[PDB]
Formats: structure tokens, sequence, C-alpha cells
């Protein structure tokens, strides 16, 4: 019968948005598909999934036989001309596609996200087909003073960064919209400001045990709130599951800052 599997052998599904996800469709063609008309095949992926039409692959059968169409909730519709199925009939026909989770609604984050297709002969649907979830994480902050927690601070900015072996090793780019890359580049980077009750966020990442070894998360200051020093060091944090979802902002993990003198104008 038909299934789409998520092709990733770990016993977490947790990934960054942007990173890609594998996925295989296997639909079963008819003995009659000859006698038939068309072969459609639909992905409706669940919200926060996006998949790439574009990486799309089906074993034996070339990229002139079938057309592929980007729907509107994300998803795609490939249409086979039943003549060009001919020698699959009783077989089983197997689609490759790659996704990535693109977090338009924060509410998803920390929740399961799966992939849904259903293939068609002519008119007559088979049953729906779901892959397993996957999820994406993220971890909230405060900025506040030092000596007096309960102050928030605004007009702080911070960085997301990966360090290791006491060292910024990779700097983030991009958001949970449009995803992420990690890579040496300090320009460009991933940045947050905080306002008045000194709250920010980084959401759609995935859980700090599966970032490589040795490898934290961390927010890097890189402007201080009015009146204050800018740290020296990166803070560490991590994302497990459900680190995001069951906190209030208000809640976040509180970074302290220390008062500085100014400056004659
Ligand atoms: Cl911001
Ligand atoms: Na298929
Ligand atoms: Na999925």
């Amino acid at each position: 019968s038909d299934k789409k599997t998520l092709n990733d052998n770990r016993s977490h599904h947790d990934f960054t948005a942007g990173e890609k996800i594998n996925y295989s469709i296997e639909t079963v063609v008819p003995w009659n598909i000859a006698n038939k008309k068309v072969y459609t095949i639909t992905d409706n992926p669940s919200k926060g999934l996006i998949m790439d039409a574009d990486t799309i692959q089906i074993e034996g059968l070339a990229s002139n036989k079938y057309t592929v169409k980007k729907n509107a909730d994300n998803g795609f519709t490939i249409t086979i001309p039943a003549a060009n199925l001919a020698a699959f009939a009783g077989k089983t026909l197997k689609t490759t596609v790659k996704g990535h989770l693109s977090i338009e609604d924060l509410t998803l984050i920390d929740t399961g996200i799966p992939n849904k297709a259903t293939a068609k002969v002519d008119n007559e649907a088979h049953h729906e087909v779901k892959s397993e979830e996957v999820f994406t994480g993220g971890k909230k902050f405060v900025k506040v003073d030092g000596s007096n927690q309960s102050k928030t601070l605004a007009g702080a900015q911070f960085q997301l960064v990966i360090v290791k072996n006491g060292q910024v090793v990779k700097y983030a780019h991009g958001n949970e919209k449009d995803g992420y890359t990690f890579d040496t580049n300090n320009t460009n980077v991933a940045t947050k400001t905080t306002g008045e009750n000194g709250q920010f966020e980084f959401a759609g990442l995935k859980y700090s045990e599966s970032l490589e070894a040795g490898e934290s998360y961390a927010v890097k200051e890189v402007k201080a709130p009015t009146g204050y020093d800018l740290l020296k060091d990166p803070v560490l944090f991590t994302v497990t599951k459900d680190s995001y979802k069951t906190v209030q902002a208000a809640d976040g993990q509180k970074i302290s800052n220390t008062k500085k003198g100014g400056f004659l104008p």
C-alpha cells in the first residue's frame, strides 16, 4: 500500500528552520494503468513545512514524462499521463523529495509537523498517507540589570552564534521564516533587539543534543542597553523539547548586565 517516509535515522526528529528534510513517497501503480488517463500525486504539507518542488525525483521515470506544479499550500502536484506508466503496471512507484521548515506562526514551535500525500488514478483517490512528524525548538531570553534582576532593559542587541572550545566558531544568518545558515562569516548576523520589556528570542532551532560534538548555542551581545557595559563573553543556552512553548516571554532566561560610566559630550 502507499507510504510516505521521513528518512531520518535518529530517535528525535528536530530540525532547524531551512534545514533539508528527506522524504520518500511510495505509491501503487494499478495493473490496469494503461487503460486510464492520468496518475496524480498531491503533496499537502502541514503548516510550517514547505516542500521543495525542484527536488522531486521519481525512480525509473525521466523528468520529461511528468509535470510538477507548485501549489498554494506549499505542496505540489505531480501529473503523469497514464501511458507513461505502462511499464510500472502492478508495481510501486518511488518518489523522493526534500522539504524544510519555515515558521510564519510561532505557535508551531515545539509542535509535530507531518507531511501528507495522496495518489489518485483518474478520479479515484487512494487513502492519504502521512510521514512521521518533525519538530523545531527555540529559546526565550530577558535582558535585565545584574544588581536588580526585576529591571528589564531596552536597546540591547544580541547575535545567535555557536561556540566550541572556548571560541565563537559559527555565526547564524537568517531567521525562522527564511531559514538559518551557520558559517564562519561574522557579517549579516541574525540579531535581535530588546524593547522596554527586555524580551527577545530565537525560534526555529534544532535541539542542542543534535549539534556537533562540543558545540553549544550562545547569544553574543553586540550593543549594550543605555547606561550599561557591553558583555565580554557570549551567553550559553540549551534548546530541548518544549523549551520554547512552555515559558511566557517574560520568564525567558535572564541575562545580567552591569552599569557603566558615561562620557562627556
Ligand atoms: Cl528584533
Ligand atoms: Na511515488
Ligand atoms: Na514531517
